[PDB]
């Protein structure tokens, strides 16, 4: 029995499972299946543990997931990541977005900036219009003075922000996620396993 | 794109990577790989999440993972476990081994015998001898008068505690989980990962 050996297939294996759960927690953000979501994360976080070393496509594929993860918590108050992190979870996705290994194309511009815009939003959304005010100066004339303006005056629903929307962003980082699943909706683990489904 | 044909190859996914994880919990535990067994632990407990509805053997297997888990932290003193199931990891091993769907042959015997002592012993390894006592009560002769006098008089290295030590209990259960081993051995995930591994 070769430690060296088995240790290397469990490397495979994990690799094989990082795919498989990058895939479906992708379809679960499409679907806005929330739970399944919440439970495919945690076993991608997991799973991700059995790997100490990744290659170019796997740091790829866990950065998707991070980003994905930070983007669901959105709306979501924690604060034992607010003290962690200093930041909140759109912030965060924000710096996952601008350090992934890809092509900065309109697409990466759009996310960036819906992104950007609802970090302020989903402040002012939960009543919170000093955090708003403390994400703005972290983030972030003529522009500035008026996107400052907005904040100070609670002006939530300005045609600005109507325009820049929480469902707007979600489209967008939706449109990218189906790049991705078709990207790896080959990979080796589903595959194998669509293809007992389709014997059944 | 059927929402049920893919949630029905994810459930079958879900199934192999229960198999392969058990795979490597067991020989983790049998190679005293600490970190390794911790991991592989965190990574089976998040994947059965994803399974609603188990078949007996995914339950055997479920189980003998839960069992590990608990003969594993046998020594470790976690608060917020002792204050939800009212008992010791020992304790907890104990009655997952006596509920498993398996035969009851000489080793089953040979085991529950050693976990029984062992509950009680490595209070007394611990220093807390008042836990002994009230760990023999939960699951306690002429025998019992002798076990109960020994753990009193602070006899931690009595014969009988010497007999039916830490290292023959963990001996006798990893004799039991070769078995489990080679039965899982040929699992879909690892044998597919091995093909991957011998053709490098
Ligand atoms: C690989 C993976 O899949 C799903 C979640 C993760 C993960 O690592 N989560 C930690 C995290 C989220 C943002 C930063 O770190
Ligand atoms: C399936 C599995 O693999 C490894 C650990 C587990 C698990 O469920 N842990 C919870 C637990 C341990 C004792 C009772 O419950």
């Amino acid at each position: 029995e070769d430690a060296g050996l088995v240790a290397e297939a469990e490397a495979v294996a994990a690799g094989w499972m990082l795919d498989f759960l990058c895939l479906s927690l992708c379809r679960a953000f499409r679907d806005g299946r929330s739970e399944d979501f919440r439970r495919t994360r945690n076993s991608a976080e997991a799973i991700i543990h059995g790997l100490s070393s990744l290659t170019a496509c796997q740091l790829r594929t866990i950065y998707i997931c991070q980003f994905l993860t930070r983007i669901a918590a959105g709306k979501t108050l924690d604060a034992q990541f607010e003290n962690d992190e200093r930041i909140t979870p759109l912030e965060s996705a924000l710096m996952i977005w601008g350090s992934i290994e890809k092509e900065h194309d309109k697409l990466h511009e759009e996310i960036q900036n819906l992104i950007k815009i609802q970090a302020i939003a989903v402040c002012m959304e939960n009543g919170n219009f000093k955090e708003a005010e403390e994400v703005f100066e972290r983030i972030f004339m003529p522009f500035k003075s008026k996107l400052l303006m907005i904040i100070s005056q609670k002006d939530t629903f300005h045609s600005f922000f109507q325009h820049f929307s929480y469902n707007h962003m979600m489209e967008k980082i939706k449109s990218y996620v189906n790049y991705v699943l078709s990207e790896k909706s080959s990979t080796f683990l589903m595959k194998a396993a669509a293809k007992v489904v389709e014997s059944k």
